[PDB]
């Protein structure tokens, strides 16, 4: 019981962190996206499947975060 | 017990959706390595890269290792 | 009982492979940051990314914060 219950916190609490952490790099991952297509912008076609599947995986990353969101319980 | 399960499956159903982030992340993580070596090449070579390409494939190896574990260990309550 | 130790320690498992690919996938991004801020500073100067350094930093540390905070809590049954 008392064992259980510091058990699942404790776990509940590092779900909070791995979340927290995954939130950081998609921000860190936008940073850099815009860094090589300003990059390729001074020297954009021929990238135009590769920005769709950026787009396709940065909109399932936000979906999946917020959904991650909801779930998530602060004990 | 009714508790226990609820609180249990909705930790299991927290953690398939941290582990589809980060695959995701890591698909989106191999276009960004792709779009700065296609840079490298567009300016002697990629020569004095050869150490960084290796940790890249170092790193690369070991996440997908860790997501194809994770996989496998993964619940679907 | 028996369900349930087996049960939480496949969740902690499952934590684990799951902060060790954020770990890598870490130090993955740290090497894609690297590449581009090399491409800058061969293409004016790096200045107008003032901005952009700063949040690449503060994002840096805190993840690293994150990171660090997560192999405490962390435990191996």
């Amino acid at each position: 019981a008392v064992q259980a219950r510091q058990l699942l916190s404790g776990i509940v609490q590092q779900q909070n962190n791995l979340l927290r952490a995954i939130e950081a790099q998609q921000h860190l991952l936008q940073l850099t996206v815009w860094g090589i297509k300003q990059l390729q912008a001074r020297i954009r076609g021929g990238w135009e499947e590769w920005d769709k599947k950026i787009e396709e995986y940065t909109k399932k990353i936000e979906e999946l975060i917020k959904k991650s969101q909801n779930q998530q319980i602060d004990l």
